[PDB]
């Protein structure tokens, strides 16, 4: 049947095709700057009771529209074998989100590549974190970036799978 595929899109991940969405999220539920601001500005209904722990995934509806809300470590005040720890439990969290949402597609960013990252260039930590969470899933996966480069190497490393 249908062949589950990876994507990667350098737009707003408020305006995705996909039939549910994960948050860079923080763990109090407050908005933030990120991700996280279109998310708010797109379906604040969503932050009613999202806060939720580092390393922890939790889902409220928007309408009938799931926003994950998935909540990476910060790398400021995690060491980073730490962190490393809790950016890959928060992925696991997503990817059984997904499967109990028996949702057809999703719409997910590179957690703790930001406000989160510690000033540290983490696509790769990140996007390989998110592969093996997600790999195991039959949903199509879109990753939305907003960095000219990193959607090229966002796509060279789904590519190279093929
Ligand atoms: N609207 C967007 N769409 C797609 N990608 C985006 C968007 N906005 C930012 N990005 C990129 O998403 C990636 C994740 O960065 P953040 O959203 O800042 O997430 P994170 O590093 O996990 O920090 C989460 C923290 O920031 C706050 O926004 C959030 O409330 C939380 O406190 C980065 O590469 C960022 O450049």
């Amino acid at each position: 049947h249908h062949a589950p595929s990876y994507r990667v899109k350098r737009m707003d991940i408020a305006k995705n095709d996909e039939e549910c969405v994960v948050n860079a999220a923080a763990p109090r539920g407050l908005p933030g700057n990120g991700v996280c601001k279109a998310v708010y500005k797109k379906w604040p209904e969503s932050f009613k009771n999202s806060a939720t722990p580092v390393g922890t995934a939790k889902t409220v509806m928007c309408g009938t529209y799931p926003v994950i809300h998935a909540v990476g470590p910060n790398f400021s005040n995690y060491s980073e074998s730490e962190g490393d720890r809790e950016l890959a439990a928060a992925y696991r969290e997503v990817a059984k989100e997904v499967t109990r949402l028996g949702v057809n597609s999703v719409a997910i960013p590179l957690l703790s590549t930001g406000v989160y990252s510690g000033g540290k260039d983490r696509l790769t930590q990140s996007l390989n974190h998110l592969f093996t969470a997600m790999d195991s899933t039959d949903a199509d996966v879109v990753i939305y970036c907003r960095d000219k480069e990193w959607e090229k190497k966002i796509s060279e490393a789904i590519q190279m799978r093929t």
